[PDB]
């Protein structure tokens, strides 16, 4: 239901901010960019900053995925949007 598909995409931002640490720890910056794949439920995006030191991956849900917790966002300090009451990953 939406709710797990709400889990499924933190899943995916996990497993994805995982590779970010991984480019992280051989060059000592966050890349330009990530290949992220979208689903009917949530689109999946990865923004840098501007001297890649920090990120933001987020998953915007779709008019198809009517979930409470509305966009879900994970950054380079491991913080988890929203704060409260959404994430279990």
């Amino acid at each position: 239901g939406k709710q797990g598909r709400r889990f499924d995409a933190q899943q995916y931002l996990v497993t994805s901010a995982q590779a970010l640490e991984r480019h992280y720890s051989r060059n000592g910056l966050y890349p330009a960019s990530q290949s992220l794949a979208n689903s009917p439920y949530y689109s999946f995006s990865y923004t840098p900053t501007a001297d890649k030191f920090g990120f933001s991956l987020k998953a915007v849900p779709t008019n198809r995925q009517s979930d409470p917790c509305g966009t879900l966002s994970l950054d380079h300090k491991g913080v988890r949007v929203p704060a409260t009451n959404c994430w279990s990953h």
